[PDB]
C-alpha cells in the first residue's frame, strides 16, 4: 500500500455530541486580494510583453512530466 | 492499493448527534479580489502583448503531460 | 485498486440526529471579484492584442497530454 | 477498480433524522462579479485584438488531447 | 471497473425522516454577475476585433481531442 | 446651471443632469431576512400541560420564522388596557 | 456652475452634473439577517407544565429567527396598561 | 465652477460635477448579522414548571437569531405602566 | 475653481470635480455581527422551577444571537412605569 | 484654484478636484464582532430554582453574542420609574 496526501480522521462515542472531519487541498491558490489607488501607469511597447494585471494560477497534475502551471510575460524566439 | 488525495472520515456512536464530513480541493483558485479606483492608464502597442487585466486560471489533470495551465501576455515567433 | 481524489465519509449510530457529507471540487475557479471606479484607459494599437479585461478559466481533463488551460493576450507567428 | 474524482458517503441509524449528501464539481467556474463605475475607456485598433470584456470558461473533457478551454485576445499569423 | 466523477450516496434507517441526495456538476459556469454605471466607451476598429461585452462558456465533451470552448476576440490570418 | 455641449464631432453625446439620486439595485444577490434553516428534533416521550387565564402561551417543538416592517414581532405578547 | 464641452473631434462625449448622491448596490453578494442554519436537539423524556395568569410564556425547544424593521421583537412580550 | 474642456482631438471625453456623495456597494461578499449556526444539544431527562403572573418567562432549549433596526430585540420583555 | 482641459491631442480625456465625498465598497469580504457558531451541550438530568411575579426569566440551555441598530438589544428586560 | 492642462500631446489625461474625501473599502477582509466559536459544555446534574419579583434573571447554560450599535446591550437589564 501506499498513501500520498490522505487526510484521515476516525472518533468513536457512545453518548453526546461527535464531530469528525476531513479537508486536503492540493495545488490551490487562495486569498489574492490587490488595491490600485491614483495611480498612473504609461507603457509604450514594440515587439515586447508588458505584464502589469494579476495573475492566480493554480494547477494539479498527476503522471505529468515537463508541465508548465504558469509563464507570464516573456518572449520566445527559439530557432 | 494506492491512495493519492484522499479524504477519509468516519464516525460512530450510539446515541446524541454525530455530524461526519469530507472535503477535498485539487487545482482550485479561490478569493481573487481587485479594486482600482481613480487609476490612469496609457498604452501604446505596436506588434506586443500587454496585459493589465485580471487572470484566474485552474486547471486539474490527469494522466497528461507537457500540460501549460496559463499563458499569459507573451510573444512567440519560433522557427 | 487505486483512489484519486475521493471524498468518503461513514457514519453509525442507533439514536438521535446523524449528518454525513462528502464534497469534491477539482479545477474549480471561485469567487473572483473585481471594480474600477473612475478609472480611465486610453489604448492605441497596431497589430498586437492588450488584454485589460477580467478572464476566469477552469479546466479538468483527464487523460490529455499537451492541453492548455488558458493563453490571453498573446503574438504567435511561429514559422 | 479505479476511483477518480469520486464522493461516496454512507450513512446508517435505527431512530431519528438521518442525512447523506454526496456533491461534485469538476469544471466549474463559479462567482465572477466586475463593476465599473464612471470608467472612460478610448480605444484605437489597427489589425490587433483588444479585449476588456468578462471572460468566463469552463471546460471537462475526457480522453482529449491538445485541447485550449480558452484563448482570449491574441493575433495568430503562423505560416 | 473504472468511476471517474461520481457521487453516490446511501442511507438506511428504520423509524424516523431519511434524507438522500447526490449533486454532480462538470462543466459548469455559474453566478456571472456585471454591472457598468456611468461608463463611457469610444473604440475605433479597423480590421481588428475588439470585446468589450461578458461571455460565459461552458463545454463538457467525452472523447474528445482537440476542442476548444472558447475563443474570443483574435485575429487569425495563418498560411 | 449645468452645460453641456458637442459641437463640429461625428458622433458626439451630450448629457445634462441638473440633481440625481440614484436607487438600490441588485444583480446575482441573494437575501434571507427571517429564515429558518435545517432544524432536527428527536423526542421519544414529552408531555404538555398548560393553565392559562387571560395570557398568552406557546409550549412545545416550534420553529417560528418572522419579518416585519412597521410592527411588534413576538411569539406571545400578553397585553392589557390598550 | 458646471459646464462641459467638446468640440472639433471625432468621438466626443460631454458630461455634466449639478449634484450626485449615489445609491446602494449588490453584485454577486449575499446577506444573512436573522437566520437559523443547523440545529439539532435530542431529547429522551421531557416534561412541560405552565400556570400562567396574565403573562407570557415560551415553553420547549423552539428555533426562531427574526428580522424587525421599526418595532420591537422579543419572544416572549408582557406589557400593561400601554 | 466647475469646466471641463476637450478640443482638437480624435476621441475626447469631457465630465465634469459640482458634488458628488458616492454610496455602498457590495461586489462578491457575505454578510452575517444575528446568525446562530452548528447547534447541537442532547438532553436524558428534563423538567420544566413555570409559575407566572404578569410577567415574561421563556423556558428550555432555544436557539434565537434576531436582527432588529430601530425596535428594542430581547427575549423576555416584561413592561408596565408603559 | 476647478478647471481641466485637454487640447489638440489624439485621445484626450478631461474631468473636473468640486466636492467628492466617496462611500464605503467590499470587495470578496466576509461581515460577521452577533454569530453564534458551533456550540454543543449535553445534559443527562436537569429541573428547572420558575416563580415568576412580574418579571423577566430566561432559563435553560439558549444559544441567542442578536444584531440591534437603534435600540436596546438583551436577553432578559424587566422595565417599570416607563 | 485648481487647474491642470495637458496640451499638444497624443494621449493625455488632465484631472482637477476641488476637495476630496476619501471612504471606507474592504478587499479580500474577513470581520468578526460578537461572534462565540467553538463553545462546548457537559453537565450531568443541574438543578435551578428561580423566585424573581420584578427583576431580570438569566439562568442556564447560555452563549450569546450580540452586537448593538446605538443602544445598550446586555444580558439581564432591571430598570425602574424610566
Amino acid at each position: 500500500k501506499t498513501k500520498q496526501g490522505v487526510a484521515e480522521a476516525a472518533g468513536k462515542t457512545k453518548e453526546g455530541v461527535l464531530y469528525v472531519g476531513s479537508k486536503t487541498k492540493e495545488g490551490v491558490v487562495h486569498g489574492v486580494a490587490t488595491v490600485a489607488e491614483k495611480t498612473k501607469e504609461q507603457v509604450t511597447n514594440v515587439g515586447g510583453a508588458v505584464v502589469t494585471g494579476v495573475t492566480a494560477v493554480a494547477q494539479k497534475t498527476v503522471e505529468g512530466a515537463g508541465s508548465i502551471a504558469a509563464a507570464t510575460g516573456f518572449v520566445k524566439k527559439d530557432q
